[PDB]
């Protein structure tokens, strides 16, 4: 939606897909987490998906907030598990989120057909409903997350019988599903520059994110050097 | 809409307004007019004004859907008199605008009042329904013009009582009128730089425009570089 | 020397060239004239090249004083013919230059090899000896040129046989001459655009100052504002 | 000379610097690094930079050969230490040299004072004698180094008092100094694209190409891959 829309237009006129790291909020901590962020973006960053732990809710929400602030347009999505949403009331979880800025919300344990009361309350407070693609989904399963989800479509791959992961991006072009960004056991340039061959619109990592903040939780300004060292090389493997 | 929108939102974290420049279709060649438009663009432009003579129309709306092809997320607007409209039928116009890429479409000779079945057409084939906000106008029009416009505000300089272009940009802000792009009598890096130091989102400028056409109107590669020559500056004065 | 230096230090990390109306001293008045010399100044103007006529000499000396007293560190060139100079002893000229403020002075008619008295002059009196590189100039008078003149160098345009305007420019950078000033012909943001881009450090134009008085030459008030109009966009032509 | 020359000269015309990778023939394998040599070039290399080990020597300049049958302009330079070359006797070395199409062979060892066979042998076997230039080179070395350097120039990156890499092309261009292609440290589009603003002919990585050489030393087909994704934005952070 909107954000998301427009980001993807500018995508196309450049001939380039997105580069979508993932983090998790307060991750090793909330200065530093930030402290991330900012850097991920000004790496290379088209899109962030952050992950909600369980640090509390109320400062991961201040965080996405100052973020919002900070970076107006980044289409900023969540992925979390359906505990902190059935939590505090799914409207109010939805209605959080469409008051800090985040533009959509992956709701990992909810199953395609239980969505429905997450379906509609990401609409009613103007958030993508975002739903996972395996692999291995058939026509049906297709249809349905084409028509029912908003802003992204989370591509799984064949790391997560599956189909090569061209039938899919072109079986959603065919149902205009959102544009797919394919995620799982990303990590390398390599892995991004096919995932966009494909047709994917875009890749998403988290693991390597993760590894080099292991290597440098000692070395608050090392961390984000080795950070500002990942983006850019895995962001150039999605250009012309 | 979409694409003024999305503009509008990349303009705002880069903290600058928009330099809109007023070229008329075909003017003064088919093949030049186009070979106009993207130097403009490449110079600095970030959305046109395009507009309409009377060269047929269906020439002028094929330029148009080369420009987006060749251009798909600039902003194109086009700015003309009723005749035009009331000749292929109101609806149809709209619909064949929404079919070449337009964005939005201003009907000077339109008064506010007599506008319904334009707004109309424009909503349903998707275009923004333009007004222009007059130096001069009260309260009440203020309320019409922004509930009734999509896209962008055209807002009518004190040249063309005047309130200072402050209270006027403000007094958008407050029925959320649609961005308001300055125009009339700006030819100058100097008037742009002010417009856009009053709260407006962006300037506009054809005469200058013309002016160069029209030296160099025996030297199609040299009315180029003067126009090339002329954006950069004006288009410079929209930001920080 | 000095100021042209400074000047050009200033311009070189503004990463623009300088643009060098010509005017003549008491034209068409000498309140006017002043009243001119300052708004062309406040438009843009990074040094003056001032014509001497023949409004007595005295009175030529009176405003270059005051224009300095007006403006400490704007580049005051004088551009005349050998007469006055013959007139009031060489060196008490050159004398009489550096008392009121003028930091070059280029004397038409004086060939290179008989400058020697004007060279030696302005070096006494603390003046810069400027010369002319004719477009056609042979390695030989490019290195006669480049080490007898001080301040800036006058590079006559092809339109005043004629190697490109690049070679030249690169053949003083070679030969350490004072930063070029292409002159003759240049009354358009284009060719003053152009000039810059040829690596010369700055363009000067006269004929288009001259026409502005002309046909204003009854509207004081007004000619200042057509003057006011045609320098900053040729001005601007000589920036990023 | 010759090829690098004539490669420098369309470097110019594209307004583009070249982007030189470096390899070490036979790594991991001959039949492999030959299948990387070829995948680098068709990636944007526009000059090879070849390491040899010590794989005997017979077949690096095997490979050599092949390489340039396989690809006739390609400027060839090699880089290694003086033993290899003491071993073979110097001239037979560089006859060796000019048999199998090499254009230039850097000695690191061998200091610049103690070159004169070598700057000889290459001479009298038509390939170009190449020096290094460090980033805390006197106007003396520079002068020297200019002079006896044909082919291009290895500038030395700050990073193995350093003068800012700018003084350092203009004091070359000065001397008429071999164009200077800048190495050390520079495995980023950032890196090169800053070594070329700086005015440096190209730039060369090496340790980026042995990292993904060695993340995919059990993946032939995909470590050509990694690298394919590797050159194209190093490359393509040399133009305009």
């Amino acid at each position: 939606m909107e954000r998301y829309e427009s980001l993807f237009a500018q995508l196309k006129e450049r001939k380039e897909g997105a580069f979508v790291p993932f983090v998790t909020l307060g991750d090793p901590g909330i200065e530093q987490s930030l402290k991330i962020i900012d850097t991920l973006i000004e790496a290379g960053a088209d899109a962030l998906e952050l992950g909600i732990p369980f640090v509390t809710p109320a400062q991961c929400f201040e965080m996405l907030a100052l973020i919002r602030e900070k970076h107006p347009t980044i289409p900023i999505g969540l992925l979390m598990y359906a505990n902190l949403v059935f939590n505090k009331g799914i409207d109010e979880f939805y209605a959080r989120c469409e008051k800090v800025g985040v533009d959509s919300v992956l709701v990992a344990d909810v199953p395609v057909e239980e969505s429905a009361p997450f379906r509609q309350a990401a609409l009613r407070h103007n958030v993508a409903p975002i739903f996972i693609c395996p692999p291995n989904a058939d026509d049906d399963l297709l249809r349905q997350i084409a028509s029912y989800g908003r802003g992204y479509t989370y591509l799984l791959s064949r790391a997560g019988a599956a189909l090569p992961l061209n039938h899919l991006v072109a079986k959603l072009k065919e149902y205009n599903a959102a544009p797919p960004l394919q995620g799982f056991g990303i990590s390398a340039p390599d892995q991004v520059k096919a995932a966009i061959d494909a047709g994917a619109a875009g890749a998403i990592s988290g693991s390597a994110i993760v590894k080099i903040i292991e290597q440098h939780i000692n070395e608050p300004e090392k961390m984000l050097a080795a950070l500002k060292v990942f983006v850019q090389p895995m962001k150039a493997a999605t250009r012309s």
